[PDB]
């Protein structure tokens, strides 16, 4: 489905390391984040999306309108500049961050009460499974 609304508690991290190093977070960071729980929160309506991501440590929030690019400061992450640009793809939603990092972005699947999410960049893929609380 489309409708990504909700409140999604993560379930399953695999590669998030090799993700956050093909970005070049630093290495202690890396030790802090690696096996932190996550809660990703989904407020949808229409093509405007309000995403907020928590764990004990960093604590994010991103807005932004489907098919409309945006800029981008990843400053709690790699503290990057990226155009980003969230567009559908069949009921798949698909994120592009062009800027340094090659094939950088994300994709979210929704099946039954599981979320799947995709981030990459560079040659790595992170995969994180949510369920629905």
């Amino acid at each position: 489905t489309r409708d990504q609304n909700g409140t999604w508690e993560m379930e399953s991290n695999e590669n998030f390391e090799g993700w956050m190093k093909a970005l070049d977070i630093d290495f202690a960071l890396r030790k802090i984040w690696v096996r932190l729980t996550q809660t990703l929160v989904i407020d949808q309506d229409g093509d405007n999306f309000k995403v907020k991501c928590t764990s004990t440590f960093w604590n994010y929030d991103v807005d932004f309108t489907v098919g409309v690019e945006f800029d981008e400061y990843t400053k709690s992450l790699d503290n990057r500049h990226v155009k980003a640009l969230v567009t559908w793809e069949g009921d798949v939603l698909v994120c592009v961050q062009k800027g340094e990092k090659e094939n950088r972005g994300w994709k979210k699947w929704i099946e039954g009460d599981k979320l799947y999410l995709e981030l990459t960049c560079g040659d790595q893929v992170c995969r994180q499974v949510f369920k629905k609380k």
